[PDB]
């Protein structure tokens, strides 16, 4: 049930961006942290990624927990931060992004698990939380329907694609990126993978979920009060969960369609990862401090 | 593993159609049959339906076996016969058709089963076999993939919709009819319902399938040699199955993408129903004799 938070700077661009006050301190693998100072403000996520680090680098860290799902664990990955800061890239960049890398890492792990009596079934769903209203990105009423027993969570009338072939993954993925690149800015996209694997050998029925979330523009209709509502809620929910006496603390899971949606892949034995995508361009140090300040506090 | 065949006349129309040589003999519930003579040729399905009988009438007979799926049984329903003879009506006529009536009858049976500790899960798929090439009517590679163990049968990359709400059934159904009414003539549409219901009480895991098939125009590209290929194959497969020493007889299930597709919901403990939709218009007595002759022989 561990929470981790990583910062993630990206390289400047040609539209805007200059210099850099974003001093990324060297990763201190003793305290296990990794500070960084903006100008001077201090922050220290669970590992920082400067523009130099690539998706592969980023996923090599993550890959670790994401394979837990195959262990029936649940996982949440969040790409938070002002718009244009990279959230969709980190998540869906073709071949590279966390989602593409997850379906792969997971895929490979299974092929190699089959050989161990095991065997897995995989289906997923892609939806989006725009204005607290779930939309089915893979295709009405879509209400989060929980199962207090299995601790599962469905969503009514939501397309759930069987990730059977890589051709599918290809389509879905392709489609997912055409969708979140350049709306996608003012919403929360969510890729959900359901690892359901039996195993004749030990009959160890195993189920687990991964929720790869691309939060909406934390940047500074009235979906605006909304985005700040969800994002802030998530903040409070993560925080509250990453709190010592929290098992006994009252978390407002239902105070937002998102958190409520992933409340099960957010509790008990769950894995949550917050990615604070920030830009190095001094022309965003204002909205950047905010992002680093979101995580910094949320991670306690 | 019983096979039944019903004829099904429909009322004439304004485009064509006159009189009637289609003498429908009275249902003889002793021999259990029901002859009928065309002019004089004799035929005797498992019950005939003249234009007077409605979808409700037709389904009240069928409804019987279709509830078997809830008993883990598998079912196949075929609407065969020259084009314009009613196949799509019998199957998808709004609210009335066999498919709409099945999702209902099944739906009601479950609500009433839940109350008996039971509980069911339902998903379906709608695809079409046009030119031996499976198309996903609910949305690449679609290969029939069998499971010699569970006796199940998937179809790669094929959309499988969770029949969760009646809103969905509504959409799917609506969409299904826009699709097969006035192409749909030169193909085989197939609605597949998967009744998967556990039950905490007796933990009796139960799975069953229903395949509601709208065969292509048996009427008299080169999809033509194809349609005659599939239809004829199905003929031979039904026949061969409805044969005494058939358990020991070699059935060419794979000699057609359709039969091969439903080979499991066609054998062992399966329920197959053939519907020979014919017109009363003397202006089709030629292509009609053929239909009645298809069933007549196939049913032995
Ligand atoms: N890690 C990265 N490496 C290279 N370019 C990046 C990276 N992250 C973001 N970008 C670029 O920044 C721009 C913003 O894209 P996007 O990921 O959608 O940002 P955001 O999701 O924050 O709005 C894109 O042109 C993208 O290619
Ligand atoms: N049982 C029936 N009652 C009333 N009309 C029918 C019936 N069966 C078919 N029809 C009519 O016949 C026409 C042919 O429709 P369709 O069912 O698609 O036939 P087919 O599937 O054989 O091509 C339609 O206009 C339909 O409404
Ligand atoms: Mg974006
Ligand atoms: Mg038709």
């Amino acid at each position: 049930g561990n929470i981790r938070v990583y910062c993630r700077i990206r390289p400047a661009l040609k539209n805007l961006e200059d210099t850099s006050l974003i001093n990324v301190n060297e990763f201190d693998d003793n305290s296990g942290v990794q500070s960084m100072e903006v100008t001077v403000h201090e922050f220290k996520f669970d590992k920082i990624f400067d523009q130099q680090d690539t998706n592969v680098d980023v996923f090599k860290e993550v890959g670790q927990l994401v394979q837990s799902s195959l262990d029936g664990y649940n996982v949440c990955i969040f790409a938070y931060g002002q718009t244009g800061s990279g959230k969709t890239f980190t998540m869906l960049n073709p071949g590279d992004g966390i989602i593409p890398s997850t379906i792969s890492h997971i895929f490979n792990w299974i092929n190699k698990l089959k050989t161990k009596g095991w065997d897995y079934k995989v289906n997923c769903e892609f939806i989006e939380i725009y204005n607290e209203n779930i939309v089915d990105l893979l295709r009405l009423k879509h209400e989060i329907r929980h199962d207090q027993e299995t601790k599962t969570t469905t969503i009514t009338n939501v397309t759930s694609c069987k990730l059977e072939s890589e051709e599918m993954v290809e389509i879905i993925l392709k489609k997912a990126n055409k969708l979140r690149s350049t709306h996608s800015s003012r919403s929360h996209s969510i890729f959900i993978i359901h690892l359901s694997g039996s195993n004749a050998k030990t009959g160890a029925h195993s189920y687990g979920t991964l929720n790869l979330v691309d939060l909406a523009g934390s940047a500074r209709l009235r979906e605006t009060q909304n985005i700040n509502k969800s994002l802030s809620c998530l903040g409070d929910v993560i925080h509250a969960l990453g709190q010592p006496d929290s098992t006994k603390r009252h978390i407002p899971f239902r105070n937002s369609k998102l958190t409520y949606l992933l409340q099960y892949s957010l509790t008990g034995d769950s894995k949550t990862l917050m990615f604070v995508n920030i830009s190095p361009s001094s022309s965003h140090i204002n909205e950047t401090l905010n992002s680093l300040r979101f995580a910094s506090k949320v991670n306690s």
